[PDB]
């Protein structure tokens, strides 16, 4: 699974590219802006469409979670006279490096960063607040990943934040006495989220219309900053893309797994939490993100279990807890049902699993019976009874074309299991718990290999036909990779209506607009509860409104919970 030396060494020379074009693009102009912890100082810089925005970055909006603070919730950060250096950005969280194969980052890393083309706008601007996905084990808010520079074409103010990754994010443990409940990350999620309702007005933006979005797991984090009571009002639209909290990757019960991996990085001693929390708080931090590819077991794995170290049902209360409930069970309570939302996928989501694919050929056979894609709430503990492979069946006829499943047939299925059939379940629970505020669905099928993202790498998708999982992030975010488009091309009207339809959807809770281009005969209506057919915005080369082509096997799908509707 090491990415080419090929690709290593195309990386290494775009990281050296990226390094040279932040220089030119930097200017003289710093200004400084006020904030309710001291004074910070940032800079404008340039784009490569001759646009121009100023940017401040490494604002922290907590303590660095280092020494005794590991593993524990953020506290605020100490305020500073005087003016604080923003004009650079800082380290990302721990993570493993996916072309190096190396770890990096720090665990000072609870910063945000702030870009907009007028810091002294006439009226107020809406505010879109960015979080990132990666599975909550890989990311960052750097601009060579998540670039403003297309997003600042637009009126608005935009927020990109970090938040901890991996089990330095998502540790948990049960003893109460140890205050290591989880979720520390998305406790740094509603902490960031706290400092931009009280700040972003400082800035331009209007702190009466924020809007949150994010892609994968950020779409997830989202979602979870939807449904969490800790941030009940603190922001007015939410975008989730490709994600929400339903997914089966987005949230796992982790607790068992502290030991396994202390047990990793050299751990001698019993299964007891304080024991294995003061090993855990001395490790050096690389080590333990390192040895995390390792803690799932072959269970585990089988039974679809994709990171050991994830947001979590917290076992106890605190005053800091982001998930008392099973996300399910937190879509019935949340507040977040009540704002205007957008929610979308590519339209084929599971050709992201590529790469593992082709690794792990022997996954194919898994469609003989499917019964290792039942939700694991359904299916016996040995996927042998004779409910599960009756369920199985019925995902077996939705996605199998033919008497032996391909590739093909299983990225479809993945296509489903970890993002149309969370939606459906999302979209369905979510009608009997709301005021009735609109949620408008669109579905990413514009396909080009002419402007990329570094996902495309992880994919093994050079060449390869068909819009992937984090393939609409190339014309939302400018990367190392990207680079100046015409603009009469198909990419650069797409990074346009990308953009505006977001800056749309944020400014009103509408995401129509005709002064979009290819917009002029789209009615675009928002699903109703009574709808048997979910409509969407199908946003390729023109933009149309169509039925979602998935509807038949989401429906099949449902299927499984006939005898469990309950648990649907
Ligand atoms: B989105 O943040 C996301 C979803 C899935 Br499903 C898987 C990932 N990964 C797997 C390998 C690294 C990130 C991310």
């Amino acid at each position: 699974f090491n990415v080419s030396l090929m690709e290593k060494l195309k990386w290494k020379i775009k990281c050296i590219e990226n390094k040279f074009l932040n220089y030119r693009l930097t200017t003289n102009e710093t200004v400084v802006a006020e904030t309710e912890y001291g004074k910070v100082k940032g800079v404008k810089r340039l784009t490569v469409y001759d646009d121009s925005y100023y940017s401040f970055e490494g604002i922290p909006y907590a303590q660095p979670p280092v020494g005794e603070l590991r593993f524990k919730a953020p506290q605020r950060p100490t305020p500073w006279a005087g003016v604080r250096d923003c004009c650079n950005h800082k380290d990302k969280s721990v993570q493993v490096d996916f072309i190096t194969g190396k770890v990096c980052g720090s665990e000072d890393c609870l910063y945000l960063s702030v870009y907009t083309n007028n810091l002294n706008p006439e009226t107020k601007r809406p505010v879109l607040v960015y979080i990132h996905g990666g599975g909550f084990i890989i990311g960052e808010n750097h601009r060579d990943m998540y670039g403003p520079d297309y997003f600042i074409k637009k009126d608005v103010v935009l927020i990109n934040i970090q938040y901890r990754l991996g089990a330095l994010g998502f540790l948990s443990l049960n003893s109460e006495d140890l205050n290591v409940p989880g979720n520390a990350g998305l406790k740094d999620q509603v902490m960031a989220l706290r400092w931009i309702k009280n700040n972003c007005a400082n800035f331009g933006g209007n702190p009466d219309n924020i809007t949150v979005f994010g892609e994968s797991a950020g779409a997830a984090s989202t979602h979870y900053m939807m449904l969490t009571e800790q941030t009940r009002g603190l922001f007015h639209r939410g975008i989730l893309m490709s994600g929400n909290a339903i997914c089966p990757w987005a949230n796992t019960q982790c607790q068992h797994r502290a030991f396994t991996l202390a047990k990793l990085a050299g751990y001698k001693g019993e299964d007891n939490d304080k024991d294995v929390l003061e090993f855990l708080m001395k490790a050096k931090p690389q080590d333990l993100i390192k040895l995390e590819e390792k803690v799932l077991t072959l269970e585990e794995r089988t039974n679809k279990v994709m990171f050991p170290f994830g947001p979590t049902v917290e076992p106890y209360q605190t005053a800091d807890c982001v998930l008392p409930k099973h996300p399910r069970e937190m879509v019935k309570t949340a507040w977040g049902n009540s704002i205007p939302t957008m929610m979308g996928n590519t339209s084929y989501e599971g050709l992201f699993f590529t790469s593992i694919l082709k690794q792990m050929p022997l996954l194919v056979k898994e469609l003989e019976t499917c019964v290792n894609f039942v939700p694991s709430e359904l299916a016996d503990a040995e996927r042998t009874a004779p409910e599960t492979l009756e369920m199985g069946a019925k995902i077996k006829k939705a996605h199998v074309t033919g008497e032996t499943p391909t590739a093909d047939n299983f990225m479809d299925l993945c296509s489903h299991f970890y993002f149309w059939f969370p939606m459906h379940r999302l979209l369905q629970l979510r009608f009997n718990h709301t005021s009735g505020t609109p949620v408008y669905l669109y579905r990413f099928d514009f396909d080009s290999e002419d402007l990329i993202n570094p996902y495309r790498i992880m994919r093994s998708g050079r060449g390869v036909k068909g819009v992937s999982h984090t393939d609409e992030l190339t014309y939302f975010f400018w990367n190392q990779l990207a680079k100046r488009m015409p603009k009469e091309s198909r990419e650069y009207k797409t990074i346009e209506r990308m953009t505006g339809i977001w800056t749309q959807f944020a400014t009103t809770g509408n995401p129509y607009s005709n002064e979009i281009e290819g917009m002029e005969n789209v009615s675009w209506d928002p699903i109703e509860k009574s709808d048997e057919v979910y409509k969407c915005l199908n946003i390729s080369d023109e933009l149309k409104m169509i039925d979602v082509p998935e509807m038949g096997k989401i429906k099949q799908w449902e299927s499984m919970f006939e005898k469990h509707r309950d648990l649907f």
